[PDB]
């Protein structure tokens, strides 16, 4: 059962096929239009079926021709409203009907950030982008709003013709709309099985430009450049993800790369991944996320967690590969570098939130919980650290990725849960069942706090960066002055990066430090925005006021929730900044995105 849903589930009806046509308007931010679900009974007898919404408003339901009776309960909070709709004709098992609902969506759509001009690249035109993961599909229209549910989809977009319309599916071809001379219309198909939190939309004054044989890098003509250039190993990382996970089945593997409120690094809609440009660091170093975001072709996309307790499964395994992925282009050091920084990752979040606490737990019960705020780096490390202990148990990365390949092989087209994944484990590694009884499987699945047991990690790329991080923190007064530009002449960006995750779990340093540190190592220089954030950081809980407004720039100049949400959280701790962080906030609360301006509220207190 799927406890973040308020739709009949799985077991009473399944969507097969949606097909949306809908028109954007701007002026009214709203999307308008018809919903077609083609549905498929699971039971006898079948009358009457209840689906998803959440600030929709339903205009009618038509089936065979007909307006049917329909009814919209109370809202449950973050889950919308349910919607209960009568069948004209009971239904057999296995029948299908096409339910057509005609809707239209409310300007505060959870799904959806409308752009004004001036919030964009260009300052000529709006924009528009959705944002579906978790369970804000049913802000954008009726559905099951399930993962345990997949289904195909065709789509109609009318824009005004000035405006360029993309979706996670194949582009069929455009033309004027007839209904509107000013409008043009866009196709969309999407022949795979999908789960709907996969269904994506961006309409804006969008250019494209080719760099493979299957992608084309799209975002406003102010950043084709750069992201062209940024994002040139995607080929070769897909290659290689097609070695290890099996064909590419979804045809394109397109990027686009968002204006800077796109609340995450990296969304893996089908066929078009969606990026930050957050990632535009001029020389490829934070290219692990496209390798992340190409790895969910596999897992995610194509084997897919039953329901959001099972998160894990679809992140897991999506770091994993990720890091295979880097380690085949950049060498099994750097692989185990990033698993070595990947469990730092996950030390913090265990801290933050507490040791006991229940969102620590790799598998998680999402009962009347927010998946948006339980949302964390657990099952992406904690899931990694237990598929590296795994591989290290079972004979090694070569043995485990004959088991990951089967694994998706197996599941491919379908919705898995935790026992799945475990049985099929078991049944993939039947000669090894002596050492996997080894496991401590509850520790692992359903405890809170760190894993039970650390995997081993090459420490090659890391000792330099602890050893300058503790140089720094055991440094007295005295002792500042050995300090020089030299010390990182050595340094990759990624180890620069390491050295400041080392000395930001001690933080805070004395102010004299940090001064020192800026004085020799000018980090307010660095544009890489994961080295900036932690830099930030540290000189903000180093109670540093010079980096109050350069904290303040970057917590509202982009909107990934990773470095929005600590940096206010940062700003609002200490006194100095406390009141101009929350200014800030509530001046531009509005104009953000709505998933992270919520967060930003809560994490504030506002
Ligand atoms: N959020 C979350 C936390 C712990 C386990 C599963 C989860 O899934 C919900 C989710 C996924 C992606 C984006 N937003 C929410
Ligand atoms: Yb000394
Ligand atoms: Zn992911």
């Amino acid at each position: 059962v799927d406890t973040c849903s308020l739709a009949s589930p799985a077991s009473v009806c399944r969507t097969k096929h949606l097909h949306l046509r809908c028109s954007v308007d701007f002026t009214r931010r709203t999307l308008t239009g018809t919903a077609a679900l083609t549905v498929q009974s699971q039971e006898d007898n079948l009358r009457s079926l209840v689906l998803d919404t959440k600030d929709l408003t339903i205009e009618k339901v038509v089936i065979n021709g007909q307006e049917v009776k329909y009814a919209l309960g109370e809202r449950q909070s973050y889950k919308g409203s349910p919607m209960e709709i009568s069948l004209p004709i009971a239904l057999s098992k296995n029948q299908e009907i096409v339910i057509e609902i005609s809707f239209e969506t409310s300007p505060k759509s959870s799904a959806l950030q409308w752009l004004t001009p001036e919030q964009t690249s260009g300052k000529e035109h709006p924009y528009l982008f959705s944002q579906c993961q978790a369970i804000h599909c049913r802000a954008i229209l009726p559905c099951q709003d399930t993962p345990s549910v997949k289904l195909t989809y065709t789509a109609e977009v009318s824009v005004p013709k000035e405006l360029v319309a993309l979706m996670s599916a194949i582009r069929d071809g455009e033309t004027p709309d007839p209904e509107d001379p000013s409008r043009k219309i866009y196709k969309f198909i999407q022949k795979v099985p999908i789960p709907c939190y996969l269904i994506a939309l961006v309409v804006g004054a969008l250019e494209s430009r080719q760099i493979g044989p299957r992608t084309l890098v799209w975002s406003e003509k102010e950043q084709v450049e750069k992201s062209a250039y940024e994002f040139s190993e995607t080929e070769s990382m897909l290659k290689i993800a097609e070695d290890l996970g099996g064909p590419y089945v979804w045809g394109q593997y397109d990027l686009l790369v968002l204006p800077p409120s796109f609340p995450y690094g990296g969304m893996e809609n089908p066929c078009l991944t969606f990026v930050t440009p957050t990632l535009l660091a001029g020389d490829k170093s934070l290219s692990n996320v496209i390798a992340h975001e190409i790895s969910h072709s596999w897992t995610g996309n194509l084997v897919t967690n039953k329901t959001w307790d099972h998160f894990w499964l679809n992140e897991g395994h999506t770091v994993y590969l990720e890091r295979h992925i880097c380690g085949r282009l950049f060498g099994e050091k750097f692989r185990h570098f990033n698993a070595l920084g990947g469990w730092g990752e996950l030390q913090n979040s265990v801290k933050t939130f507490g040791e006991t606490h229940p969102f620590t737990k790799l598998v998680v019960d999402l009962t009347d919980i927010d998946p948006d705020v339980a949302y964390s780096s657990v099952p992406y490390e904690k899931g990694f650290a237990l598929l590296f202990y795994l591989e290290q148990l079972l004979g090694g990365p070569e043995i485990f990725l004959g088991f990951l390949k089967a694994y998706v092989e197996k599941f491919s087209y379908k919705s898995i849960t935790t026992d799945d994944w475990k049985d099929f484990l078991y049944s993939y590694f039947k000669d090894k069942v002596d050492v996997l009884n080894q496991v401590d499987w509850n520790a692992w699945l359903y405890s809170p706090g760190l894993p039970p047991i650390k995997p081993n990690y090459d420490m090659t790329l890391t000792n330099a960066c602890i050893a300058l991080s503790q140089r720094w923190i055991t440094a007295k007064e005295d002792d500042l002055n050995s300090f020089n530009a030299t010390d990182l002449k050595d340094l990759s960006s990624h180890q620069l990066n390491e050295f400041l995750a080392q000395t930001l779990q001690r933080a805070p340093l004395p102010l004299g430090h940090i001064k020192r540190m800026q004085e020799v190592y000018n980090f307010n220089a660095i544009n890489n925005s994961e080295i900036r954030f932690r830099w930030l950081r540290l000189c903000i809980q180093s109670k540093w006021e010079d980096a109050i407004p350069l904290a303040l720039k970057m917590a509202t100049e982009q909107g990934r929730m990773k470095f929005t949400r600590p940096l206010f959280k940062d700003l609002a701790a200490f006194d100095k900044s406390h009141d101009q962080a929350v200014r800030t906030y509530q001046e531009h609360k509005a104009s953000m995105h709505p998933v992270t301006a919520m967060l930003v509220g809560k994490d504030l207190k506002v």
